[PDB]
């Protein structure tokens, strides 16, 4: 599915990212722009072998199973492919697991990139919230 960007920051929203640790509704469409451009059936491979999942891009190396990603960590206890739905809230539930994990939303490379230290209220302007 590709979101839009209101459809998407009201999802977040209800799911209760918003001022989650501290980060902004904002700071979330904007990472989840810049990692899967709102597609959650995004998927990249790191020069490392792991994959990166969804529409926060999220990385089996350490967070989800897709058993072709040897030595790695399954912390968010799911399949990366359960990353990939229609319905956010797996990739949701395993962000917050990884923004609670000690360099915060810097986890997500294209946020820290393109996102952090930038005015991204622009990014829920006119929402529905
Ligand atoms: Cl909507
Ligand atoms: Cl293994």
């Amino acid at each position: 599915k590709v979101f839009g960007r209101c459809e998407l920051a009201a999802a977040m929203k209800r799911h209760g990212l918003d001022n989650y640790r501290g980060y902004s509704l904002g700071n979330w469409v904007c990472a989840a722009k810049f990692e899967s451009n709102f597609n959650t059936q995004a998927t990249n491979r790191n020069t490392d072998g792991s994959t990166d999942y969804g529409i926060l891009q999220i990385n089996s190396r350490w967070w989800c199973n897709d058993g072709r990603t040897p030595g790695s960590r399954n912390l968010c206890n799911i399949p990366c492919s359960a990353l990939l739905s229609s319905d956010i809230t797996a990739s949701v539930n395993c962000a917050k697991k990884i923004v609670s994990d000690g360099n915060g939303m810097n986890a997500w490379v294209a946020w820290r990139n393109r996102c952090k230290g930038t005015d991204v209220q622009a990014w829920i302007r006119g929402c529905r919230l």
